[PDB]
């Protein structure tokens, strides 16, 4: 049954992502509240890159309890309206709301666990997120959290425009990307999630840089400047410069004080320099940190 924009009552703008703005809408025909992501695509060179649509089709294929539910796709001349399930809020706004007490360990541990489940599902389906941050992770009242606002590959890039203020996307960006390697892996999402793990425990972003080189130095100041020992092939990296300052690695009892050995074990495995040593989503799930994992309800509010 065909859906149209005239079917949907807009109620309010719930935020803006990388590729448009997202609206809280009310399907007048069901009374059901949904989220609409508007997408102005550019039939520029006619679109249809054939790399772009191939990846997007892998995205629509994904059905998992920890990936936001795409209900319908509405085409109108030069526009695309993505109909999503409506969800309560994002992880960033949640972390801000309770930055005064922190998120209880069981809820941190639960969110982390579900995110690894969602990523593990993506990674076995040849999908990467590429832009994992608290902003674009969505929670509900059940106690669930879901991946949203996926990134797109190959530099540019599917035929859409963005309209975005300067990134804070750098904060969660894996080092191999910051040193310019051409082919990266699923390990880039593990890094980002690892950073988010730390932020949930400390109530603050691990590596808040204002530029690519500033981002690398913040990583270096904390985990130490990597060499060929810790990371084979690092010195030959396209954007590696031997002029890099040498920093000694800090210890985790100071970087993430409330973490016990199991959390630090896992965090260090997620924050490994070398992508070929960095723990996978599927393997992170089997980690003794998640031995007593539960599904707590979030203490929610506006
Ligand atoms: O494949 S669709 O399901 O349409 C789709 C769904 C969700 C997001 C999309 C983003 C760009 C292009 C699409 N395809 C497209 C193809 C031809 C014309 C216009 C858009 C997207
Ligand atoms: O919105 S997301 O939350 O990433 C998303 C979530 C779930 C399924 C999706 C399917 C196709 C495109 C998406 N986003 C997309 C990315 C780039 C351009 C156009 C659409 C999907």
């Amino acid at each position: 049954s065909p859906e149209f924009m005239e079917n949907f009552q807009k109620v309010e703008k719930i935020g803006e992502g990388t590729y448009g703005v997202v609206y809280k809408a009310r399907n007048k025909l069901t009374g059901e509240v949904v989220a609409l992501k508007k997408i102005r695509l550019d039939t520029e060179t006619e679109g249809v890159p054939s790399t772009a649509i191939r990846e997007i089709s892998l995205l629509k294929e994904l059905n998992h309890p920890n990936i936001v539910k795409l209900l319908d796709v509405i085409h109108t001349e030069n526009k695309l309206y993505l109909v999503f399930e409506f969800l309560h809020q994002d992880l960033k706004k949640f972390m801000d709301a309770s930055a005064l007490t922190g998120i209880p360990l069981p809820l941190i541990k639960s969110y982390l666990f579900q995110l690894l489940q969602g990523l593990a599902f993506c990674h076995s389906h040849r999908v990467l997120h590429r832009d994992l941050k608290p902003q674009n992770l969505l929670i509900n009242t059940e106690g669930a959290i879901k991946l949203a606002d996926f990134g797109l590959a190959r530099a540019f890039g599917v035929p859409v425009r963005t309209y975005t203020h300067e990134v804070v996307t750098l904060w969660y960006r894996a080092p191999e990307i910051l040193l310019g390697c051409k082919y990266y892996s699923t390990a880039v999402d593990i890094w980002s999630l690892g950073c988010i793990f730390a932020e949930m425990v400390t109530r603050r972003a691990l590596f808040p840089g204002d530029s690519e080189i500033d981002q690398l130095f913040r990583i270096f100041r904390t985990l130490g400047t990597p060499d060929e020992v810790v990371w084979p092939g690092v010195t030959s990296m396209p954007d590696y410069k031997p002029s890099f300052p040498k920093w000694a690695r800090q210890d985790f009892s100071k970087v993430v004080p409330p973490l016990d050995e199991d959390g630090r074990s896992l965090l260090s495995q997620m924050l490994h320099y070398d992508p070929n040593k960095r723990i996978s989503a599927k393997a992170a799930l089997a980690h003794p940190f998640f031995q007593d994992v539960t599904k707590p309800v979030p203490h929610l509010r506006l």
